[PDB]
């Protein structure tokens, strides 16, 4: 029995059904939003890090933690040990993830660049898992459809995102700059960044004056990090105190339109005057992750 989906690489054959996956690299909340975490037999080890994967996953210990690098070769003596049936990976590097695929094991690969994107990937997942993401997925548009509403004509506030130092930023194909964008952002990351994420000179930085800034979750740094900092110190999003550390939501999986959100509401508050937040914050984790009153507690903003 197979299935036939297309990723990064194009067609790929998928045997059903799938015992044992690891994800590596993106898509770790995947397994949250499908309630398949008994499938799991490893995960990219930045994945315990995010609240709804703490949250879901009752047997953390019996999942390998992997790398989390995206570069670097990866551990094809690791994968063999495991014995998954299926991996699914960030393509940060083609060549190496191609040579990783010569040995035995299949790969479902992305590339993910805009939260649309993020959706397909899921939906091509979920026939891999023979799940049905239908209403899900339906969900993550309605609340990206939300957002958009709440944005028009409003003008865009200049901004940027800082990765693992204070000078990476993000720019074209990258899903931080969609998330962004859909936040209302207006990412002057793209001026300067070809692909991705990239570094930029601090005078740049400074010169380009940011309104507002956010910083990956992933990220050393803290807000005040980025405050105090004496390079950054007659930048407006430092003046004005909007320096903004994202959520620990994984940028390539369900809650990417809630990052929008955060996002949006940070930078416009005054478009958000008459809506009930936390009501579709709510009924976003019910839908999304299954979750009841109590368990959505603490993923209530503020
Ligand atoms: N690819 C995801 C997860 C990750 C963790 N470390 C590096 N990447 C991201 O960049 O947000
Ligand atoms: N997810 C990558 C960033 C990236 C986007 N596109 C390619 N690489 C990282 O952790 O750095
Ligand atoms: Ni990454």
């Amino acid at each position: 029995q197979e299935v036939k989906v297309k990723d990064y690489f194009g067609e790929q054959t998928i045997k059903l059904p799938v015992s044992k996956i690891i994800y590596l690299g993106s898509f770790a909340e995947v397994p949250a939003m499908f309630h398949t975490w008994d499938r799991v037999v490893g995960i990219s080890d930045y994945a315990f890090k995010s609240d709804i994967v703490k949250a879901t996953l009752k047997d953390p210990e019996r999942i390998k933690p992997m790398s989390s690098d995206h570069v670097a070769a990866l551990n094809v003596e690791l994968l063999k040990k495991l014995s998954p049936d299926l991996v699914v990976t960030f393509v940060g590097n083609p060549k190496a993830v191609e040579h990783a695929k010569k040995f035995g094991i299949s790969f479902l690969s992305f590339q993910e660049k805009t939260i649309a994107e993020v959706m397909e990937d899921i939906d091509t997942q979920a026939k891999a898992l023979e799940v049905d993401a239908s209403k899900k997925l339906a969900k993550m548009q309605e609340t990206l459809d939300f957002i958009a509403e709440r944005l028009k004509g409003v003008k865009k506030k200049k901004g940027v995102e800082l990765f693992h130092k204070a000078n990476k930023i993000s720019g074209h194909q990258a899903l931080d700059s969609d998330i962004l964008e859909k936040g209302g952002i207006d990412n002057f990351g793209l001026k300067y960044v070809k692909f991705g994420r990239a570094d930029i000179s601090v005078e740049k930085i400074v010169k380009e004056n940011p309104e507002i800034i956010f910083i990956w979750w992933i990220s050393p740094l803290s807000p005040e990090d980025v405050l105090n900092n004496p390079k950054f110190a007659t930048i407006k999003a430092i003046k004005n105190k909007q320096v903004y550390k994202l959520p620990t939501m994984d940028i390539g999986g369900p809650r990417a339109p809630l990052i929008s959100l955060f996002i949006a509401l940070k930078a416009h508050p005054e478009a958000f005057k008459g809506v009930d937040i936390n009501a579709i914050v709510k009924d976003y984790y019910k839908v999304v992750f299954d979750l009841n009153d109590a368990e959505v507690e603490p993923f209530l903003w503020k």
